[PDB]
This record gives C-alpha cells, structure tokens and sequence, in this order.
RNA sequence: CACCCGUGCAAAAAUGCAGGGGUCUAAAACGACCUGAAUAUUUCAGAUCAA
C-alpha cells in the first residue's frame, strides 16, 4: 500500500539543470543529502553512514536498498524524463498549472531552472489556505447573532469614534451599529478575547480595544481570502507596521495565560512532583521539576518520533487499571507513566529509540507498525512495573489530601530558564493566531496550529539545502518575512502548549440560562411572561440552588453546547432536531458498543431496536422534564439510590441530545470550509494568470470568467456559441484541460449554468448564510446517505427560497422542478454552479461526486 | 477502489502487468493531528455561577 521508496530512505530527487541530486530522512524533517547523478555517473555523499546504497543506475529509473531496519530494496524514477517518455528528452518539469515561472518571479526575483523552489512555494499557499479557512468560520461566530467586511488598521478608534456626530448616512450606521455589538450578551462565549478580571470582578475590556481586537481578524479574512491588488497584499508580512492600538491589544491577550501557568507551577502541580519524588530518589529535585515542565507544557514527548500512548495502551492492556476504581485517578496515572517512559528514552534507552524509528519508517504494512509497538511493550512492562503500582497505590484518595497539605520549598533556579517566553519577545505574527484561535473550537485550533509547523518546518528543510548547493535563496524585499522561519516555527510550538490548556470561563449569568431551555426544549403555549418566571424560580429570584447547577453543569459547562452557540441559534437547534432521518443518520453511525452503553442509562433487544428509542426520545424533550432536579442534584452518581439512578438518567439524555446535534453541525461546516478554499483559489489564480499574458476580466460579475479562458472559448450574447474542437483541447492553458474528454464533459455542464445562481452561490459559503438558516432549508427530506447530500440539500433549497420570483432558464428550472418531487438533491445541478473551478480537474471531481469527496469515506467515480 | 507521469508487453489508440509522485486534491514517510462519538496548568462528587 505504501511507496518502497520511502520505506528505505528516499526522501526527495530534485533537478537542478542536467544535473540530479537526491535526499534522504534525518532528525524529523531534516533533509540530508545522498548522491547525485548525472547521466549514469554518481558521486557518493555523505559517506559516513549512508542511509542505503543505489546499486542499478540508468537515464530512465533509479535503483536502490536501504541499510536501516528493515531492509527494503526499491525503484525510483527521474524528473527530467518527465512528459518526455514516448514522443528535449531531458529538461525540468513544470506543474500541472503551467505557472511555475510567475510564482518563482513573484516570491523571488527571477526564473529558475530548477524545481526546489516550486516545491517551496506550495506551501506558501498551503497557509494561506488554511488561514482563509478559519478566519472565515471566526467572522460568522460573531455576524451570527457589510459592518466586518469593509475593515482595515488604518482606522485607529479616535479616528472611527469621529463618525458618531458624522451628518453622513453610512458612517453614521457604521458607528451605531458598533454599539449593538458590544451591548450584546453572547460576548461572553469569548471571554478570552473580550473579558478581563478586575472588590475583584470580571467584566469587558474598554471600548476602544474591542474594536481592534475584531477590526484586525476582519482583515485578516479581505486579505486572505483576496488578492489586494497594490501594496496591501504584504499585510501579514508585514506586521511591524502596524499602529500601537494593535500591538498592544495582542500583548495583553498573549500574556494571560503565561502569567496562570509559570507564575506559581509547584503549587498547582504540588501533587505529581511529590508522587514522582518518591520514586526517583537519587535524583536532585530542581531538575526533575525541569523535566517535568518541559514534559507536560512543551510537550516534549510529542517530537520524539514515535508514539507514547500507543505503548502505553498496549503495555497496561489486561493489567488491571480499566475498573472503574481507576476513573479520577486515570489521568493522574497515565501524565506519569507517559513521564517515565519519557526519561528512559531521553538519557539511556536512547538508542533503543533510534531502532524503534528506523523500523516504523521501514514499515509497508499496518499489522507491521502495530506490532513493533506491542513487541517493545513488554520489555517496558517487565521493567517499569513496581514504578507503576508504587505511583497508583499512592493515588488512594486520602493520600492526595496530605500532598495537598503540605509544606515544600524548592529552588526555581532551573526551572526559570525553560519558562515560555512572554509577548514582549515573540512576533506579532504569533500572537495573531491566538487571538483567532479563540474564536474557535477544539478540533479546529489542532487542524490550525499542527498544519502551520509542519509548512514552516517545510519551509525550513529546502532553505538548508539551496545553502549548500549555491543557489540564489534571497526572497525579494517584500516576502523578507520567511528568513526568520527558523524563528516563527519554534514560537508555534509553545503556542501549541497552553492554546488548548487554559480557557477563562466566567461565572454564568441569567441569558445563557434562557438560552440552555430553549436548545433543551420548551411548551408550546407558555408565553414571554411564563418563562422569565420559569428561570425566576431558578435563580430564587432560604434558596435552593440545585437546579441552578443542573443546568449549569450537564449543559452550559458543555464543550458541545459552547458550539452550538456560537455556530448556531439554539432556537433554531430544536426545531432542526425534528428531522428524524438525519437524526437517524448520525445515530447510525455510531458504533454499537456506544448505543448499548447509552441504552442501558436511558432506558431504566438489537441495536436499531435500541436505535429508533434514543431517536423518538430526542424528539420529545423538555426543560419541564427536568425541572424537579431539585431534589436529586446533590445525590452522587456513584452511589446506589433512586436519585443517583434518576441523575444519570437525566445526565445521558442531554449528553446525547448535544452530542448528536454537535455532530451534524460540525461535518457541514467542515464541509463548508473545503467551498471558502475552492473560491479563494479562483482569486488566487486569476491574478496569476492573468500577469503571464493571458487575458481573463473582471471575476466579481462570473466566477466562470477564469475556466473559459483556460479553454479559449467565450460567450457571445449570454451564451456560448461555440462548439465542441480538439485545436482547442491540444491549445488549452494548463496540463489538465489537455485532455479531450474532461474539456467536454466540463463544456457540456458549463453551457446549462447562469451567472446569478454562482454568484449567489459564493455568498451562501463565503458567509454561511445556508446553516445561518438551516430550519428553513431542511424542512423535508426522505433519508440521508451522506453528509454531502444533505448539505447539497439546504444550499439547494436556499436557492429555490432565493429564485421563487425571479426569471430563470429551462436547464436551472428542470433541476428545482426534481428538487421538489425527489426531495433531495439534483446530483447534475450540484456540477453547474461548482463549474467554477474546472480549470482544476481533481479538484472539481472530488467535490461534486460523493465517493472522491473525503478520504475517510470512499466510493466510486461515475463513468 | 480518483488525477497525472515513466517503464515492459498486446496494440494503433486505447487496453492488461509492475511501480513512482512534497513539484496532483483537505492529502509525501515517522510523528503530531483529523475521521471520533474520547476536555486537561487543577483527583472526583457536592457547594460556589445576576444583581
Ligand atoms: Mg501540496
């Protein structure tokens, strides 16, 4: 399944004009060098332990067997024969776009004959990609509830506070509709960016710095998600130009949680320090607590090259820790076991260590990599066994209670030096996406942060290399920023520290109580004057408070319900949970093991039995269920009584009513995101095209500006009267549309689409305006196969909304009219308005047929 | 079981075999991370969360 070539050691083969050279793995993703190669002649390099050995050697393939591990022996093949094979025979390749030179006259100065540095480029553009992604899902969490859009640094607030006396029509709605932002109440689902604690409180920031807190993520998205013609397309390169508003907002966000963490450590860790201390006798204490910071925060044992957990989990398998005895005290076991495993390979098993990589590299097979983890298991088993139960039988309860209470003083001399610097001395690049990362959910700040090191440390690797080969590695004067990319890669990896650790919940107040009920469901005749007396016998107006911890607990205190909130409307949410079908889906794709243990909590004999119960009881739930928790709230869920057997009744509903629905709402804007990509390479690549002579036009009027002039062809009154010709195909301007038959297929879709259905279809991702209002889009449907039929339904419907009373063409018509009597979505209908982007071809597949979409859930091509 | 490319065979414009691709897609190898229903600087529960 797996390349052989990268099973023994290859790890690149780059051309640099008749000459080839080749690479292969080092420490992570350094780049050493191996031979090069000139036609049939190679000259050996790196001599002192080389990785494998070429033994065959031609014009047209490149044998080689690797000396690590496993012994693998492979083929490789050469770039300069590429597009030369049955037809000068030897020249550089070029990318499937045609567009290497302008990229390279873009960033760099001038044209190479080369293909290091398009490598580079790549993923220049693969950053801000994934910038343009998240920025975008950011604005919508607070447009949700034409101000954010029109948005630039060059408005410092003295300079925006003038347009509240303005006589001017615009600029006195700009400035008031500033005010009825800040006097909402959902800015406390972003206290991190928008609360600050200061008798001691916590309460909003001044007025002035909330409008540069989101006036500086608001360009981030005009900027990334555009091309800015002019000097303002330097703008995230050039940060150091910003005004002192910005920089210091950034400072004050990016110091908080540093300030939590490193300004007492040994008190808040008290407990572990103490429980390793004992083990670890001989060793001195100071140092230890070095280990152990660079352990948990820096996450040191997550560059190791393998993986610890893997180890773990297979070494204490059977052992007997998986009772329930051992469910508080887990994590207090598994952050010291991942330590001690962590100390070994650093100092003595490090060559233990080195084999362990050497070999997964070298691995062609899953069954293989998963047993090498098992074989190593038990060695750690054997040795690291009375460590184990010496740290578990000293995690019982009472003793926790002592190493709480307890006096210790010990020297931070050590420690001092490892601290995570603070925002004096980091970038304000860094600091940016922070401030972004709050604005968002868990999964998505991993996908952001994890997605940048690597493009960085990518960036890296072929910097070192053109060292050493004498080549011009000199960005020009405006793209300077990537020189120091040593420097902004190590920056992100203490943000992926403590950006996921601490978040500052504030205490909760009356609306998000009102907001609670109505996700949770409330009675159909109760009025505005019954509910703001229901939450009034909640909050007491002696005081009972345990329904006030019910649903502050089990709902607010949710990560699933501080999604569904800043995505969605919880009044929305209910309404949307009627839709039993997709309901049904998202419970059929949970596995069983999970159903039967849900089933068992909610009921007191199959699995679609147990199925079709957890779906009819979500659709029927109420806060007036819920309302005697009163009495069983202080009751402990482990015990055995009434009320602990009625809490957890009541606990899994929820839990299953929130988690089921953040589902739904996390696969469509996930697929969502991979449309704002497709759009923002439209911008991308028009510019581009358009500076190598080509002639395309203006965009914002038809998107489908760009793919006719890739092919040659135009419309002359409206439409295209032009036929189908293979002069045009051979005479197309990039690689993909040289074929005969996608020219076609792409022509034939293209002819039966309208320019106002795309442009209407931009601004329904671009601002989400089609799960802004999903309950009048999901109305009815039949059955749900897929999360791409479903989302293709509403942004669908959302056009039959749009286009009720509009005119409209016979090809758009006959689509809405099997919309209406198959109530689901037109699989020819999805590939006219996505015919945008068919100057790339892979692209356009994978998003209009199901089975090429995600590569989690496969299928097949259409034919 | 998607796209492109090199090779060997049968061909005569395209098909079988065996492989490669960071320069093809959300997408190179280990890893991190995601799919995922499974939070982590803090043992759990309870208590403390709008006037
Ligand atoms: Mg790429």
């Amino acid at each position: 399944t797996k390349s052989m070539a990268k099973a023994a050691g290859v790890k690149s083969v780059f051309a640099v004009g008749n000459t080839v050279y080749m690479t292969s793995f080092g420490r992570g993703n350094d780049a050493v060098l191996e031979q090069k190669i000139v036609d049939t002649s190679h000259e050996p390099l790196n001599i002192d332990d080389p990785a494998y050995q070429l033994n065959v050697v031609t014009m047209n393939g490149y044998s080689v067997t690797g000396h690590r591990g496993e012994t693998v022996s492979a083929v490789t093949d050469n770039p300069l024969r590429r597009f030369n094979g049955r037809k000068p025979e030897q020249s550089v390749p070029t990318d499937m776009l045609c567009l290497k030179p302008t990229l390279e006259k873009k960033f760099f100065g001038k044209e190479f004959d080369d293909n290091i540095h398009i490598q580079l480029i790549y993923n220049i553009l693969d950053i801000e990609k994934i910038l343009a992604v998240y920025s975008t899902n950011a604005i919508y969490a607070l447009n949700n509830m034409d101000f954010f859009m029109k948005r630039t640094t060059d408005e410092t607030f003295d300079d925006f506070e003038k347009k509240k006396e303005s006589t001017n029509s615009r600029e006195k709605a700009d400035f008031d509709a500033f005010e009825k932002f800040i006097g909402n109440y959902r800015l406390a689902y972003f206290a991190d960016a928008f609360y600050v604690n200061k008798k001691a409180k916590n309460v909003l920031r001044e007025d002035k710095e909330l409008y540069s807190v989101l006036t500086l993520i608001g360009k981030l998205r005009h900027w990334c998600v555009h091309s800015e013609e002019g000097r303002a397309e330097f703008w995230l390169y050039k940060l150091d130009e910003l005004k002192d508003d910005f920089k210091n907002v950034l400072d004050v966000v990016y110091n908080r949680p540093v300030e939590e963490i490193n300004n007492r450590f040994i008190e808040n860790n008290k407990v572990n320090i103490q429980i390793l201390g004992s083990v670890y006798k001989n060793t001195d204490i100071a140092e230890l607590v070095r280990s152990y910071y660079e352990f948990l925060i820096t996450k040191k044992y997550k560059n190791m090259g393998f993986s610890i957990k893997k180890l773990r989990e297979s070494m204490l398998e059977g052992k007997g820790y998986a009772d329930k005895e051992y469910d508080s005290v887990r994590n207090k076991l598994y952050q010291m076991t991942d330590f001690i495993l962590y100390t070994g390979y650093i100092n003595e098993d490090s060559d233990r260590a080195d084999d362990l990589v050497n070999t997964l590299r070298s691995s062609l097979k899953e069954d293989d990599k998963t047993t090498v983890y098992c074989k190593e298991a038990d060695y750690l088993w054997k040795k690291y066994r009375e460590s184990i139960r010496e740290v578990a039988d000293a995690l019982d309860g009472d003793n926790i209670k002592k190493l709480s209470k307890s006096n210790i003083e010990i020297q931070e001399d050590k420690l001092r030096k490892c601290f995570i610097s603070y925002a004096d001395s980091v970038s304000e690049f860094t600091k940016l996406i922070y401030l972004l990362t709050r604005f968002l959910s868990g999964k998505e700040i991993n996908d952001l942060v994890t997605t940048l090191i690597n493009k960085f440390d990518n960036i890296r690797s072929f910097l070192e290399i053109m060292d050493e080969l004498g080549l011009d590695r000199t960005f020009t004067a405006e793209y300077s920023f990537f020189e120091g990319s040593t420097k902004y890669l190590a920056e992100l990896v203490e943000l992926n520290s403590f950006v996921k650790s601490c978040s500052f919940d504030i205490n909760a107040k009356r609306t998000m109580y009102r907001d609670a009920l109505d996700i949770l469901g409330i009675e159909s005749d109760k009025t505005e004057e019954d509910i703001e007396k229901m939450i009034d016998n909640i909050l007491q107006i002696k005081k009972n408070n345990g329904l006030r911890n019910f649903i502050a607990s089990n709902v607010i205190d949710s990560n699933r319900f501080k999604y569904l909130v800043r995505y969605g409307n919880p009044k929305k949410i209910r309404e949307t949970a009627k839709c039993k079908p997709a309901v049904r889906f998202v419970l059929n794709e949970i596995p069983d093991a999970q159903i039967e243990r849900y089933y068992e909590a909610c009921c007191p004999c199959s699995a679609n039995k147990r199925r079709e119960k957890l779906a009819d009881m979500i659709a029927e739930i109420k806060f007036e269920n819920f309302s005697d928790a009163g009495n069983y709230q202080k009751a402990n869920v482990t015990s055995r009584t009434s009320e602990a057997e009625i809490k957890r009744k009541n606990q899994a509903i929820i839990r299953l009513y929130l988690t089921v629905m953040y589902i739904m709402l996390k696969n469509l804007v996930n697929v969502n995101a991979r449309y704002v990509i497709a759009f923002h390479c439209v911008e991308r690549d028009t510019k581009l095209y358009a500076e190598s002579g080509l002639e395309v036009g203006n965009i914002e009027k038809n998107k489908t500006n760009l793919t006719m002039a890739v092919m040659g062809v135009k419309l002359e009154n409206g439409i295209i009267k032009t036929e189908f010709d293979k002069s045009f195909a051979e005479n197309a301007a990039n690689r993909y549309l040289r074929n005969a038959r996608w020219y076609k297929l792409i022509l034939d879709n293209l002819k039966k689409s309208e320019r106002a259905v795309v442009n209407e279809f931009r601004n329904t991702v671009c601002h989400l305006n089609a799960i802004r209002n999903i309950n009048i889009n999901i109305k009815e449907i039949k059955e749900v196969e897929n999360y791409f039929a479903l989302y293709h339904y509403l942004i669908q419907k959302h056009l039959e909304n749009r286009f009720a009373d509009k005119k409209v063409e016979r090809d758009t018509g006959d689509f809405i009219s099997k919309l209406e009597e198959h109530k689901t979505y037109c699989k020819d209908f999805v590939k006219a308005y996505c015919t945008p982007f068919g100057y790339n071809l892979v692209r356009y597949k994978n998003l209009t047929i199901d089975g090429l979409f995600d590569k989690n859930y496969p299928g097949k091509d259409d034919s």
